[PDB]
């Protein structure tokens, strides 16, 4: 019907918001949007207006976010439960749905809190008066390490093959980096393209011995190592002549089994 422009942002207070307050031009409407509750953030979606108006288009931001003013304690005993419910610590959460009625007083007496899918979780609030079921859409955004260019099975990772970009490591598959540091040395797994962020999975340690190296060897001589090692594994070597099993000890030395 018509297009309205969403604000950016919203600073509120506790109460109901109604789309009016969303929209840069004024609208008449009475119907319930979100039961705002002091201290939570709200992030209004395209799917949620798609479900309360879809006679109306709408333009501007993807998502208007909304600061309800008040006390943390609330915020605080909902985030402590989140917490626990979903294994996770340092979080972003944002409201997206509320279902209930505005409580007279914002002090809960039970918090529960259930998994709906993936980094969705409905946090239900009774009130000595009513109750708030909160759709919270959780969030992890840092720094993590991308590849600036196509690597091969083998390859050693340098300083120049990465960068550090801004990522939700909710939505990443795989334990990220944080830290060129990390990440220097190890040895591609894979062949991966330019834009992967880089994961635990795609990347082993250097090994602690390489085929061909010269180590001390004990049986009192140098020995040449015929396959690539890590501590506690048993190579094949030479050494003047023949055949020997060694496992690799701390140092690296090998050790020769009998």
């Amino acid at each position: 019907s018509l297009t309205l422009t969403l604000k950016e942002t919203l600073l509120a207070s506790p109460g109901v918001l109604f789309l009016d307050d969303i929209t840069i031009e004024k609208v008449e409407s009475e119907k319930n949007l979100m039961i705002l509750l002091p201290g939570l953030e709200y992030l209004v979606t395209r799917d949620l207006l798609r479900t309360k108006f879809p006679e109306y288009d709408f333009t501007g931001p993807e998502n208007v976010r909304i600061t309800v003013e008040g006390y943390s304690s609330l915020k605080n005993a909902v985030f402590e439960e989140i917490g626990k419910k979903a294994e996770a610590k340092d979080f972003e959460a944002f409201v997206v749905k509320t279902f209930g009625t505005l409580p007279e007083k914002f002090e809960p007496q039970t918090i529960r809190v259930t998994k709906i899918s993936k980094n969705l979780f409905s946090v239900f609030l009774r009130f000595p008066d009513t109750y708030v079921t909160l759709n919270m859409l959780l969030r992890k955004e840092r720094n993590v390490v991308v590849l600036k260019r196509n690597i091969n099975v083998g390859d050693v990772i340098k300083e120049e093959d990465v960068r550090l970009e801004k990522r939700n490591v909710f939505e990443i598959y795989g334990e990220p980096f944080f830290d060129v540091s990390e990440v220097v040395g190890k040895i591609s797994r894979r062949y991966l393209k330019e834009g992967t962020v880089l994961t635990a999975d795609m990347v082993k340690d250097p090994p602690d011995v390489v085929k061909g190296q010269v180590v001390p060897a004990y049986v009192t001589t140098f020995v040449e190592v015929l396959e690539n090692g890590y501590l506690g594994e048993t190579v094949r070597a030479m050494n003047s002549r023949k055949y020997v099993f060694g496992r690799v000890e701390r140092g690296p030395v090998l050790r020769i089994l009998e």
